[PDB]
C-alpha cells in the first residue's frame, strides 16, 4: 504493497487523504472519505484518468489526485 494517496475534489477545496492498495480501494475510500458516489480518479496535475491497475501501480506515494464525480470534469489551473 500500500502507499499513500492525496485526493481532491474538482475546487481543490476539499482536500483528503487516503491509504490505498488498489485502485478499487482507493476509489472505495474516496467515496467514504468525499461522501458521493461513482468516484473517476484523475492526476490533479494534468486530468489524466486513471482507471486501470497497471497504470494504478505506477504511480508514487502521496501522489495528488483529482476526485471527478458524475456530471463532473476535471478543472485546469
Amino acid at each position: 504493497n500500500s502507499k499513500p494517496f492525496k485526493i481532491k475534489d474538482i475546487t481543490r477545496n476539499i482536500r483528503k487523504a487516503v491509504v490505498a492498495t488498489t485502485i478499487s480501494e482507493i476509489r472505495t475510500k474516496v467515496s467514504l472519505k468525499f461522501e458521493r458516489a461513482q468516484r473517476r480518479i484523475h492526476l490533479d496535475c494534468d486530468g489524466t484518468e486513471v482507471d486501470d491497475e497497471e497504470y494504478f501501480s505506477t504511480l508514487e506515494p502521496n501522489a495528488e489526485l483529482i476526485a471527478v464525480f458524475p456530471g463532473e470534469q476535471w478543472r485546469d489551473p
